[PDB]
């Protein structure tokens, strides 16, 4: 809108109302709070795209049953195809983590912790279930190989932390510096130390074989170092699994540095800044945050920005500050996806959370400089001329002109939908699509707003295409996405097949 | 190509050769050099594209075999529907000229003039073939009202210059500044004054109503003061030349200040410096020409640059280092037609001057910095929701990206062509048309390369469409703008009728 | 360093180390947590410039001895003239609040409130002490003037929510909506309604006057609504204190919509998000503080980002991933100051709390887009020629090419070493002073590192210069801000007496 | 002025007049119609900076008489020292030239030739003074080596022109393309050959010994093709001509290839489009012209565009059109200096060409887009920490804000003044000096108006500066660049030397 980002920002209004359609998507984690059919329900209208599947803690029974609550709840919006929203499952593995002992005694499974106190560590599996203020277990079997004196052991993500003074052959002293309460199976992280632990374990390819079985649209891979993890996950999903697509969570030192590579391999990305936060310093998660979400929307790859976006909407019915700020700016740095973690997962306020995360992404979409966005997005392009490209970039460009409602898009593999997100436009791609699996998946991508097609192929191509673009139409109208008598830009092929898109078209709406 | 304007002329380079196809107008005046059907053949070659016809100096009888040649000559191709290139007719007016008398003697008429000597100006008519060292004769009747003592009379197209001493009621007492030969029926020109000729004048109605009857395809309409003269010009023309464009002259100082309101309601733009360069002082002229490029293509209108580009090849067959830079400048600056007055009309190189205009235009085309034009063009757009607008953004914008040889655009008024233009694309714009007022009236905007379709409307819409691409196809191959295998962008309707090009197609050359 | 802002962000680097340096300033509130002389030495040591203290709470003796602790932990470094770190003290009204009533009952004085349940609202003074499930009264008489049928009503600092469903002459009646356990004496705030108490209350003038007797160096005034309010608040400090700066408090809707004539007025502003996100949605706080720190960096005035930054660092030793992106984000959007409320005035770890602030803040300095700040804010600058603002400009465009370790600036009043800040250059600005106030006001500014010279005016001025100038010089090769033989910037006079620092001059480091 | 170039391009205004001050340097070629001492007189008022001496014609005595005048005419003006303008002499060499022998016959020294006819080349000296028709004499002995059949032949600057047919030993038999009058020593070019004459030739030594004798300022060496020719002619000027500049003249098709290097080598450049447009393709010139500037703006160093900028002017009193156009392009382009050859050397009006020349400079030089040129060429800047550099862009940036009058520099070598003008500041650089070189070779920069101090050293170096300040300040009230009260930058030492400028001041006009 404005000549400078300085005056753009000078010019930011919040008595100017934003845009009815929300282009980031969100991510919701499911468990105790968000687990039964009737909330599901709820988190869909209130915003809910992809529901996540947390593998470090329940079973396969358990989250078999919580996907068939997801897909019901889902599917009982499937009477009507115009407000019918798709709901992606997906898989979020344990990777290489480092979890505590249970807590011994009664009335709750807690003890605390002094400050300068000493606390044993040990491995032998017969303080396995009894972890106190002496004695603690943990799961890693080498954990004295790759520890030293002087180095820092964090228990429960970040609240708890030891310095080891001491070591053993198989057990470590340690001395207390952060207090706190400790719990039961507690995450750990050795920031300094090389965990030489396998990053698709022994239960992981349980958990990525059933999510195959299951049906899953993606798999967050946690605690990815390098391209040849990407490639094992890969594997292990293999032939039936192959449109399964892989997110690699950067959790880690190792997994920033070598940050090219696995974006290479990867279908996407996740900046978890939870194990980030710990591995790396507190001040710094913002530069590889900031850094990753470049190089993804540059690289024209999902970004998904996460955990602690809304920690205090746990307790509380709304957000701190920080955590309002931290949502837009994640927005307006460019993620595709927002995420909460504990918040919907075992939060007092779960349906509270996913419209503050709909409410806040939606007028950070508003305050993009797109002048800028857009004019560095295609110098930042390589020179190829495939088609589709060309067109989307044409449909891009021809929606600034004639401010356009939505950018309608027929596409079976998702592929053409894909390539208009990545130019970042203002207005909701609409994708149009039969295939249910595609519709689900695109939830991945900034802007892109799918619509499954359940009607059967009518048998005139060009008829087949009208009925699909006037589907779009419908819901458009139906979203108040736009209204009739204003313009659109409509993206389909010449003859069909997956391949093609390779005809931008600006109609009025009907 | 480079990130600043700096390093993009550091870049330039005398050793890249540029592409085989020539963007920028050109415009040649026809007379005694050029009036021949075998001539006229060799110009069209060459790469004529508008015919200009003086009426300061002709008779109706002459002109109208000067058209009756250049029809000859150019439907001499027409055999070839390929390798056939319109050629438009172009009826540049008298308009308020202020001409002198005959001169008196023998030998020839000629006659010197001193620095510091005295000149009568008269407006008796015993002395209208009589003209002198003492006495001299001119038409503008109302002389003495608009000139005070100390006031310029420049004759000769700037050569002679004469200061009033003394006035009377019909008589001016003058000195001699510059000094040279007068001659015979010399243009003079009052800097200063406010000239009251009627800017459609007794004989300007009667040489525009000729143009109607021939069948002319633009005007040229001179000493354009404000909007209302073109509006005058318009009703004269009428109904019957209602299709005829107005391309309004700027030769003086009165039409540099209203040049705003001139632009609104003319159809084009002529940047006419002969004049210009007289009325306003010659250090000026650049400033006025570079503001109404730069007008013109923000209002995507077409705009003319004119007279003296390349003077000194009426005597030689090369031109000057000046006239070298001046043409590759206008083009550079952003103009869509380069002109040839006096190098053409009676030259004695009138086939070479056209090549070089073809010569330095064709890469003054491959030196233009299109990364800043198309980003400043989009800015200084207005944001209106047409459909045609957009497409033709939208087709410019992807052929930066898959660099396409062309742009082919089916178009029967040209309008969807003349629109693809306004964002000045580095690829020719192939406008294919059975209009044939249409493909020659092209020739004013810049890269548009119009082609004549012949052939009868074939039955079927979508195979109609298919024979005039390809009959596109076909006139690139030939040309060498693209070759079987390249890329190109194709801009259709959505079922025929002049009024919806809507419809963008990146399709492989077949 | 990178050609465009996608790439910027691509480059940035977690491995690459910051500058020892930190330019952003850190206010840190005072209260029961932080209130000793030891825990002040800690805190000025790890990175505390501002002393706040907050006079909603406070009696005028419990402040009084704050201000003293402050300044013997001040004054305790001042044996070292070079490692002194000048402490500035700030006053922070009351202003307009609007507070309940007490609780009845034995135990605790506390009561819970069902959501959906009612609760009349009363003015009568009956209820002053009274207040419960059923009652509670508020101390601002004109409650219902303002107020309509579906207005909210929050209290507690957002905890607690209500919907106003029939008025009376001087009661209400709600219904609850947000739950939870109601006090004594908590905050009350009117979203949407037009608040009309006094801007400086009867209370404030008395804190005021008090501020001025204990030689205070700003006043954060509370609820500025309008450009009048801070004419009152200058009166208020009158003649005595005319140099205390005036920063107004954006707490409220009305104070947004008028930030412009409020800005005028003010010396510098506070995004007070605390209050703001209560009176405006939660989403759009960010929108808020965005503009305000835009139009406060294009008029080269004070801003503070405040509030909740590191809110759960009260509880806890790390903050969450939100509230490190939020202080990095203020920094990166152009705040002079960051604050901390409740995490320094009674939170469980202080030190720890102003330590991550001082680390986040350098090195969101480091991921500046510094070559797009720096030409956008010449651009958006005034075109004055006052000789002091083109030498700062000189200064600040000469800091950029030979990549200065500082820009020294004496200086009295610190005008001339605001106006360096006002471009935001990468080196911070040691600014040499001999008047103390000027020291601590200066704190106010990113990136003025001031230095109080407490020596004696030395004979000659172009001694007494070289003095103050080597004394800088002392000061930067303690802090590691630059070596010997390295290159600085440094501006002085022509003759001394502030109003005229015209000398800019690059000197090697001795 | 405005956000982009287009913008820019509109606003221009023929009505706004220009600055007073005329920053591009002139230089005007030294003949037969200006070599008279009351012509130079004249030449100087009318805006001459350099005087140009072309040996390619005149005999040593014949040259020697010239400088004599020139320095007559110029210290003419010395009894004014604020009035005073320094006037360069120039030495432009003979080169590797090829030059026709003498005609035969009596009446007038020329013959015919006919498009078509034979012409026999020879190296036979018999034939030295008898060219015809038939057999033609030239000096370049090699002429057969370098040949081959289809070569073409240039003759008189490019009107006459030959193709080879047959080859001899010594001989060529070649046939007429263009015909045209042959005349006595015209100039031959060999375009596609490759010329193997020396650079520094026999006959070069002595006039660059005479040119060290005579005290040139400056060498304008011709056909300049590779470094190597660059370090040949400054061995020949040596230590005595160590300080005379040396402007290698691009001529040729190896020299604008190898521009790199023979830039780096040479102290500046000329863009000689007389040769180079023979050499080279007409179109296409103007390529190498904006490149070489460029490289030269971006280089820091002289650029000087040439030859036939008002060729009509030889004749005329007025120049053309396009004469006008290229003179103001090439300002705009950013060339330090415009030359005139001959139109100045044996012209019918050499006063009104250097006026018509100072004219257009002056108000292309309002028409420069400073935004951009000075951002673009930050950026293209290495990042070198001397400290002349810095104070420079300090200077030149705070110049664009306090819209200075002018930027005032102290200066022995140039070199301050010279790295000011690097930077192009739209004010102009009153380079203050009492080295009458120093002042007479900064001509050759963009904007540098010298001034020569001839008063003695005072005492104090305080004092004496401030009478150098001041007598600039004297002239810039006398030539109207500014008045009392503006402001100005001034640029002074800490200490005197050549070798540290360092000191930037804001100072009001006395
Ligand atoms: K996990
Ligand atoms: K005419
Ligand atoms: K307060
Ligand atoms: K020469
Ligand atoms: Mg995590
Ligand atoms: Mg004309
Ligand atoms: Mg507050
Ligand atoms: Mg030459």
């Amino acid at each position: 809108m404005a000549d400078t980002f300085l005056e753009h920002m000078c010019r930011l209004d919040i008595d100017s109302p934003p845009i009815t359609a929300r282009n980031t998507g969100i991510i919701c984690t499911i468990g105790p709070a968000s687990r039964s059919v009737e909330t599901l329900k709820e988190m869909i209208k209130s915003g809910m795209n992809v529901a996540r599947l947390n593998f470090s803690h329940g079973t396969h029974e358990y989250h078999a049953e919580t996907i068939k609550n997801v897909r019901t709840a889902t599917e009982s919006f499937a009477s009507d195809p115009i407000l019918y929203r798709p709901v992606a499952v997906a898989l979020d593995t344990k990777g290489p983590e480092i979890r505590t002992g249970l807590i011994k005694g009664s009335g709750t499974a807690e003890v605390e912790l002094k400050k300068g106190a000493t606390l044993k560590i040990t491995l032998d599996n017969a303080y396995m279930e009894k972890c106190d203020e002496n004695i603690l277990w943990l799961d890693y079997k080498n954990i004295c190989k790759v520890v030293e004196v002087g180095s820092k052991i964090y228990v429960d993500d970040g609240l708890i932390s030891l310095q080891v003074k001491q070591k053993g052959a198989d057990f470590l002293v340690t001395e207390v510096e952060n207090g706190g309460s400790l719990g039961s199976k507690k995450g750990v992280n050795l920031p300094g130390a090389a965990v030489d632990l396998p990053a698709v374990s022994e239960k992981d390819i349980q958990d990525l074989k059933f999510g195959v079985e299951q049906d899953v649209d993606m798999v967050f891979a946690s605690f990815i170092r390098k391209a040849s993890d990407v490639h094992e996950v890969r594997k292990v999903l293999g032939e039936k699994g192959k449109n399964i697509k892989i997110i690699s969570k950067i959790e880690n030192h190792e997994g920033v540095r070598r940050f090219d590579e696995i974006l290479e391999a990867s279908d996407g990305i996740m900046v978890a800044r939870g194990d980030l936060g710990i591995e790396i310093p507190a001040e710094k998660v913002f530069l590889a945050q900031k850094m990753m979400i470049g190089r993804c929307n540059r690289a024209g790859k999902p970004v998904i920005c996460a955990t602690q976006m809304l920690e205090s909407m746990i307790k509380k019915p709304r957000p701190t500050r920080a955590e309002g700020s931290d949502v837009a700016n994640a927005v307006l740095d460019g993620a595709d996806c927002i995420m909460l973690s504990g918040e919907t997962a075992k939060g007092d306020y779960p349906l509270e959370a996913v419209r503050m995360q709909h409410l806040i992404a939606r007028e950070a979409e508003a305050a993009i400089y797109h002048l800028q966005l857009f004019e560095e997005l295609r110098r930042l392009a390589p020179i190829t001329s495939d088609p589709t490209e060309a067109t989307a970039v044409g449909a891009v460009e021809a929606s600034f002109k004639c401010c356009s409602g939505a950018i309608i898009v027929l596409t079976k593999s998702g592929r053409s939908a894909h390539q208009v997100a990545r130019y970042r436009p203002r207005a909701p791609i609409i994708a149009v699509t039969r295939n249910p699996q595609t519709a689900r998946q695109a939830h991945l991508y900034r802007g892109i707003f799918p619509v499954l097609c359940k009607d059967p192929v009518q048998e005139a191509w060009a008829e087949d295409v009208d009925l699909r673009v006037n589907f779009a139409m419908n819901v458009g109208k139906a979203r108040g996405f736009f209204k009739k008598g204003d313009v659109v830009i409509v993206l389909t092929g010449w003859r069909p097949g997956s391949g093609f898109t390779n005809t931008m078209r600006v109609v009025p709406v009907p």
